[PDB]
């Protein structure tokens, strides 16, 4: 689990969004595993606007942060799960690192701010949904 709180927005994995997220929906994209909802309180986070390919993510299944080198956001095949049919997930970045299903929502950051959130993984890989292209989160 986990979320990004920026301005009056909450960014979560679409497959983990709550009834309240859907009732206050701003935008969602099943191909990216992202959902953004509106909030009343001002958020705690800043979004990176950069091309970094190194950063640090939080891994809840180890209670630790790990440094990672990750690929540029791209269209990557993701196998069927309880949450989605087999499909290409867009704006996804892969890295070598530990992840388990409950790790979704962990934040990846670089020196500029929040880069994205854990969305996929397995077999020593971890995949992050990028949010750096969502310029409207900043206003
Ligand atoms: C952290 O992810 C993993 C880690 C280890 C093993 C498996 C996973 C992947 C995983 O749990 N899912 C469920 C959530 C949907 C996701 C997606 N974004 O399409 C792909 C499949
Ligand atoms: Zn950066």
């Amino acid at each position: 689990s986990g979320a990004i709180y920026v301005g009056n927005y909450r960014v979560v994995n679409r497959h983990l969004a709550t009834h309240n997220d859907w009732a206050n929906l701003v935008w969602e994209d099943s191909s990216r595993d992202l959902l953004v909802s509106s909030t009343t309180a001002q958020g705690c986070d800043t979004i990176a606007r950069c091309d970094c390919q190194t950063g640090v993510y939080y891994c809840s299944s180890r209670r630790k942060h790990y440094p990672v080198s990750f690929s540029k956001p791209s269209l990557i095949f993701v196998e069927a799960s309880e949450y989605y049919p087999a499909r290409y997930q867009s704006h996804l970045m892969l890295a070598v690192g530990h992840s388990e299903p409950g790790d979704c929502g962990g934040i990846l950051r670089c020196q500029h701010g929040v880069v994205g959130i854990v969305s996929t993984g397995g077999n020593g890989l971890v995949g992050f949904a990028d949010v750096r292209d969502l310029l409207w989160l900043d206003e």
